[PDB]
């Protein structure tokens, strides 16, 4: 359907796992973090999708 | 590359949109994301930029 996206805000680091976690925000104004790939930067845009 | 993991649990909160899922990454880490609708337990899902 419509692409589920969401916008990173700010990119932290996890000590436990040697990865970024992003604060990212959705459409409705939500924040949370989520494991993301290497590569994102701040002011992205990052996809949840079936495989 | 393809960062994924994989639906374990799945949870329509009636105060989001979007369902949260418990999600299994590659070496056992479990975390809860917010997934698209439709998305159902075993799947896999993909977080990639756009």
């Amino acid at each position: 359907g419509k692409k589920f996206v969401a916008r990173v805000v700010e990119l932290l680091h996890d000590p436990a796992r040697n990865a970024p976690v992003a604060r990212v925000r959705f459409e409705d104004g939500e924040e949370r973090l989520i494991l993301v790939p290497e590569g994102i930067k701040v002011g992205d845009v990052v996809e949840v999708k079936k495989v």
